[PDB]
C-alpha cells in the first residue's frame, strides 16, 4: 500500500534569499503543504544545521509554518539521509513515495532526491517548488533558472526498475 | 587500505557524438586509462545496453580500447549499480575509491557518482574527462559546456561524513 509523504527540504530563511523566483516558489511550497494537510498526507521538514543552529537564518522562510505533529529532521550534509533520523522517521510513517519540495535544487534537493531513489522510494519532484541561485564555474555562468529547468528535465526521465518517478507541479501532484 | 579503481562509464560510440568537447574528452579519458594501466590501477568499463546490444553504437568510442582482464559491466539504467554486477565486481577488487570518467555528465555519470557516494565510496570525478550534449527545458537552454562546468562545481563541494571527494584533472589525479 502506497503511503505518500511530502518532504520539504531546507526551506530556511538563510537559504532561499536570492534564489530564482524565490517568492513564487515559497508560495507554491506553502500551497502544497496546505493541500497535503487537507488530504491527511504527512509532511516532514528537513533543516540544514550548518545554516546556523539557534539563529533566525535556520528557521523556516516566510510564509512557511510547521504544524504540530509534523516531524523535523536536522542534517549536516547535502544528503538528508546521511547521519540523520530521516530514514527512521520515514519508516515510522510507512513512507513508500516521497513528494519533494525545497532548496537548493542543485545541492540538498539534488543529493536527497537521488539518494531517495537509490534507497528504493517512489519519488515525485515538484517542478515549480524548488529553487537555487545563479552560479559560475570554469568560466561559464549557469543561472538559477537554468539549474531549476535542467533539474526538472533530469528528473522527468529518471528510471529505476520497480520504482516510479514523476515530475509534477504543486497543484497537480496527487495527494 | 585504499584501493583505487578507475570507472569508465558509457564512453560508447553511440553516446559521445555531439557531446561538448568530444574529441578532447575522449583523448583525456584514454590518457587516464593508460596512466591507470601503467600504475597497476584496475579499470572497470560500464556500457549502457539500451544504446543497442550487438550494434557498433554500443561499442567503445574511438580511440578507447579495453584490455584483457578489465571487467565490463552492462546496465539498463542511469545508475550503474541498479540491477548490475557493478557492486560485486568492485567488491571482488576490494575497491574503496572510484576515479570516474565518462558520459553523459548529467545522466549516467551524475546518477552513478552520487550512488557511489551514497554507498560509502571515496569518489574522484575527473573534471576534464566527462561530457554531455546541449539541451533545453522550460524554455531555457543549457549547454553541454554549462552542464559539465556545473557538475564539476557540484562535485567540488560534495561531502559525506568519513568519506573523501576530490575533483581532479586527468593528468593530476593520483593513480
Ligand atoms: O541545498 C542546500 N541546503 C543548504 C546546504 C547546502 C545548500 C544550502
Ligand atoms: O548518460 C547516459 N548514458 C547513456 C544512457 C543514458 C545517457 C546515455
Amino acid at each position: 500500500p502506497r503511503r505518500t509523504v511530502v518532504l520539504a527540504i531546507d526551506l530556511q530563511a538563510g537559504v532561499t534569499p536570492g534564489c530564482f523566483d524565490e517568492e513564487g516558489v515559497l508560495s507554491r511550497a506553502a500551497a502544497l503543504v496546505e493541500r497535503a494537510r487537507a488530504g491527511g498526507v504527512p509532511v516532514v521538514w528537513v533543516h540544514h544545521d550548518p545554516v546556523g543552529v539557534g539563529t533566525p537564518e535556520w528557521e523556516l522562510a516566510a510564509p512557511l509554518h510547521r504544524a504540530e505533529g509534523e516531524p523535523l529532521v536536522r542534517k549536516n550534509y547535502r544528503d538528508s539521509f546521511a547521519d540523520t533520523t530521516l530514514r527512521e522517521t520515514l519508516d515510522e510513517l510507512g513512507a513508500t513515495h516521497l513528494v519533494i519540495t525545497g532548496a537548493q535544487s542543485d545541492f540538498a534537493v539534488r543529493t536527497t532526491m537521488q539518494r531517495a531513489a537509490a534507497e528504493g522510494y517512489d519519488v515525485t519532484l515538484v517542478s515549480d517548488a524548488h529553487t537555487t541561485v545563479d552560479t559560475e564555474w570554469e568560466g561559464v555562468r549557469i543561472s538559477g533558472e537554468q539549474i531549476v529547468a535542467h533539474t526538472n528535465m533530469y528528473f522527468s526521465g529518471l528510471r529505476y526498475p520497480g520504482q516510479e518517478f514523476v515530475i509534477a507541479t504543486h497543484d497537480h501532484v496527487a495527494l
